C-alpha cells in the first residue's frame, strides 16, 4: 500500500496512480518572483464561525480533523473561486526535523509543516462527486514555522496521545479552526491536485503567504504519532510530505503586489 517509505513512497506512487505524472500535480515550488499579481483576484472569504468539528482520526498517513459538511456551516468562497466550498477536514504534513515538512515550498524554502483545510464545491452535492470534477475542491494551505506556540493548535496537540496508531479516532467537537489562521489572508493560487493518492486533479490551491508560528514542543508531539496500527512494529509518523512536482503549463497568481 502507498506510504512515505523508501519502498512505497512518492517515487513509487505512479505505478498504482499513473496521474502522479499528470499535468496538474501538487505540490509545487512557488517561485515568488515569477508569480503574477492579479488585481482581479478577490479577497478570500473564510466563514468558519458556525463550524462543527466532530472527530479526529489517525488514518495511517496523517491525522484528520473532520467536520459536519451536511450544511453550509464552514465555507470558503471568493478569492479565485466561483460559488461555495464546504470544509470537510483539515490535516497537516510535517517533517522529522524542523528544516523540512512542508509540501509547497517558497523559492525552494521548506517549512516545518503545512496545514491543509480541504473544501468541496457545493454545486456537486457531495465530496465523492466533487472529486470527479476539475473544480471540485479548494484547499487552503498554511505554512508552519517553529517559534512561538500557536494557542489555537494546542487542543489538537493534546488529543494526539489518544490516536497514536492507524485507525484510532477520538471525539473532537467544538474545535474552532479560526485559531489556526495567520493575520493576513494574502495568497497565491494555482490549479493542482490532492497530494496523496489517488492524486486527483480537482483542486484550486490557495496558499497563504503568511506562515503561522508553532512551538517546537507542538511539532514534536506530531512526530510521536505512528503510521502503523496498534500491535504492529512502531514507525513514527514523520516526513509525510510529497516533494514539489513539475509546474508544467501552469501559472501561479498572487493576490497581493
Ligand atoms: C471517508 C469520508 O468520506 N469521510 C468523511 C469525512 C468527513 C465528513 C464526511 C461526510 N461528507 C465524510
Ligand atoms: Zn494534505
Amino acid at each position: 500500500h502507498w506510504g512515505y517509505g523508501k519502498h512505497n513512497g512518492p517515487e513509487h506512487w505512479h505505478k498504482d496512480f499513473p496521474i502522479a505524472k499528470g499535468e496538474r500535480q501538487s505540490p509545487v515550488d512557488i517561485d515568488t518572483h515569477t508569480a503574477k499579481y492579479d488585481p482581479s483576484l478577490k479577497p478570500l472569504s473564510v466563514s468558519y464561525d458556525q463550524a462543527t468539528s466532530l472527530r479526529i482520526l489517525n488514518n495511517g498517513h496523517a491525522f484528520n480533523v473532520e467536520f459536519d459538511d451536511s450544511q453550509d456551516k464552514a465555507v470558503l468562497k471568493g478569492g479565485p473561486l466561483d460559488g461555495t466550498y464546504r470544509l470537510i477536514q483539515f490535516h497537516f504534513h510535517w517533517g522529522s526535523l524542523d528544516g523540512q515538512g512542508s509540501e509547497h515550498t517558497v523559492d525552494k524554502k521548506k517549512y516545518a509543516a503545512e496545514l491543509h483545510l480541504v473544501h468541496w464545491n457545493t454545486k456537486y452535492g457531495d465530496f465523492g462527486k466533487a472529486v470527479q470534477q476539475p473544480d471540485g475542491l479548494a484547499v487552503l494551505g498554511i505554512f508552519l514555522k517553529v517559534g512561538s506556540a500557536k494557542p489555537g493548535l494546542q487542543k489538537v496537540v493534546d488529543v494526539l496521545d489518544s490516536i497514536k496508531t492507524k485507525g484510532k479516532s477520538a471525539d473532537f467537537t467544538n474545535f474552532d479552526p479560526r485559531g489556526l489562521l495567520p493575520e493576513s489572508l494574502d495568497y497565491w493560487t494555482y490549479p493542482g491536485s490532492l497530494t496523496t493518492p489517488p492524486l486527483l486533479e480537482c483542486v484550486t490551491w490557495i496558499v497563504l503567504k503568511e506562515p503561522i508560528s508553532v512551538s517546537s514542543e507542538q511539532v514534536l508531539k506530531f512526530r510521536k504519532l505512528n503510521f502503523n496500527g496498534e500491535g504492529e512494529p512502531e514507525e513514527l509518523m514523520v516526513d509525510n510530505w510529497r516533494p514539489a512536482q513539475p509546474l508544467k503549463n501552469r501559472q501561479i497568481k498572487a493576490s497581493f503586489k
